[PDB]
């Protein structure tokens, strides 16, 4: 049962999921004195106005806000991409104290948490087919910097008491995922992987340069979730981040530089 504790955490994942030691694993440190420009890169296009959130679910690893991805209500295009990517869900990673918790780092700096907006390439018909392809998935990562409380985020945090344990779900309508974005969408990109098992090497990462905020009090709420199901031994989600993995000569590109 993979997790984040000392016996089942990231340093052990390679036993059941050997791709953990792969060529294109995520997250990574983004060293900003090593980032390259590429005139092929474009502005990020996030078309989220019509998005329809459905529900929030404690999956035993984090919690996911699920979207209707049966059509193009919430899509990602451009940036480094060459197709149309539908938003299926977003979730977060966070740490046990506010000084740590992001998966990506920027010149070794750790934010308090990181938002992952997970998308899949429509041409593959569904998420599972897409997850097996190098160009199949695209994840937008947004740092959460501890400081000012964030009203958009509060709406997510207000629902977490309804999904405290694994397998619980709650209705969650009308949440605009764009409300969790910075105003300007400058980004870094590189080829990588999912940051949880199965760790599949199918993700084009788009990591936004500008964090959104979170308060220290808000951060407490993330840590109240339970990894386990009702009636099982409790183990709170105090931390659920994978550390930086080796870049292995992949190119990190930046837009606009
Ligand atoms: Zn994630």
């Amino acid at each position: 049962h993979w997790g984040y504790d000392k016996h089942n955490g990231p340093e052990h994942w390679h036993e059941d999921f050997p791709i953990a030691d792969g060529e294109r694993q995520s997250p990574v440190d983004i060293d900003t004195d090593a980032v390259d420009q590429d005139p092929a890169l474009k502005p990020l296009a996030l078309d989220y106005g019509e998005a329809t959130s459905d529900r929030m679910v404690n999956d035993g690893h984090s919690f996911n806000v699920e979207y209707d991805d049966s059509e193009d209500k919430a899509v990602l295009k451009d940036g480094p991409l060459d197709g149309t990517y539908r938003l299926v869900q977003f979730h977060f990673h966070w740490g046990s104290s506010d000084d740590q918790g992001s998966e990506h780092t920027v010149d070794r700096k750790k934010y308090a948490a990181e938002l992952h907006l997970v998308h899949w390439n429509t041409k593959y018909g569904d998420f599972g087919t897409a997850a097996q392809e190098p160009d199949g998935l695209a994840v937008v990562g947004v740092f959460l910097k501890v400081g000012d409380a964030n009203p958009a985020l509060q709406k997510v945090l207000d629902a977490l008491d309804s999904i405290k344990t694994e397998g619980k779900s709650t209705d969650f309508p009308d949440f605009d995922p764009g409300s969790l974005l910075p105003e300007v969408l400058d980004y870094w990109t590189y080829p990588g992987s999912l940051t949880t098992p199965p760790l599949l090497e199918s993700v084009t990462w788009i990591v936004l340069k500008e964090p959104i905020s979170v308060s220290s009090e808000q951060m407490l709420k993330f840590r109240t979730l339970n990894f386990n199901a009702e009636g099982e031994p409790e183990e709170l989600m105090l931390a659920n981040w994978r550390p930086a993995q080796p870049l292995k000569d992949r190119e990190v590109r930046g837009f606009p530089k």
